[PDB]
């Protein structure tokens, strides 16, 4: 094949492989119960996307879609990465500021509307009805972000300045980030076809890598994880 996005798969693999190993070398020589928390939740986060970024670099999680008179090519395998690296991220938030159990799966369930619409709007036939999936996926973010930003930083301030200040690092890059997904989507391949897919794909592969092993390393650094 050797479609023109591939090297932006290939390095997706890369870093997000050596995001993996390093976070598991490091969490396995910690002793501290809560530590260990923190880091077996984000080495898994790089590790299944890792492993997605592998499949499409192989040809799988992709499909042709039918809309606007084309036959549109979706890779699937992002929202099959995501239903379970996006609700992890989320949990090492909630697990930082003390959530509260109605809080976390309230989030996790919001989470799990964005990425479910999401992908059956990037697989809708009808054109203007994948407009109508992404916007309900959309809401659901803003919901996500709005409990981060309103809800979690206001518990987090229980905590103590090294955890609270940990914590509002974490997620001003989750704020920063996450807002840019919606906007790839729009403008790309699943929307509007503006960008071509080659750069949509180095787009995608800068906030996944971002969000996964720079919040990671941010996070696993930090002495808010100790219990
Ligand atoms: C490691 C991956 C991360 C942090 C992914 C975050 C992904 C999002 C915030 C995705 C959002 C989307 C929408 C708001 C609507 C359209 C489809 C999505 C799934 C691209």
């Amino acid at each position: 094949t050797g479609r023109p996005e591939w090297i932006w798969l290939a390095l997706g693999t890369a870093l997000m492989g050596l995001g993996t190993l390093y976070f598991l070398v490091k969490g396995m020589g910690v002793s501290d119960p809560d530590a260990k928390k923190f880091y077996a939740i984000t080495t898994l986060v790089p590790a299944i996307a890792f492993t997605a970024y592998l499949s499409m670099l192989l040809g799988y999680g992709l499909t042709m879609v039918p809309f606007g008179g084309e036959q549109n090519p979706i890779y699937w395998a992002r929202y099959a990465d995501w239903l379970f690296t996006t609700p992890l991220l989320l949990l090492d938030l909630a697990l930082l500021v003390d959530a509260d159990q109605g809080t976390i799966l309230a989030l996790v369930g919001a989470d799990g509307i964005m990425i479910g619409t999401g992908l059956v709007g990037a697989l809708t036939k009808v054109y203007s009805y994948r407009f109508v999936w992404w916007a309900i996926s959309t809401a659901a973010m803003l919901y996500i972000l709005y409990v981060l930003f309103f809800g979690f930083t206001s518990k987090a301030e229980s905590m103590r300045p090294e955890v609270a200040s940990t914590f509002k690092v974490l997620r001003n890059v989750t704020v920063v980030l996450w807002s840019a997904y919606p906007v790839v989507w729009l403008i790309g391949s699943e929307g509007a076809g503006i960008v071509p897919l080659n750069i949509e794909t180095l787009l995608f592969m800068v906030l996944d890598v971002s969000a996964k092993v720079g919040f990671g390393l941010i996070l696993l650094r930090s002495r808010a994880i100790f219990g």
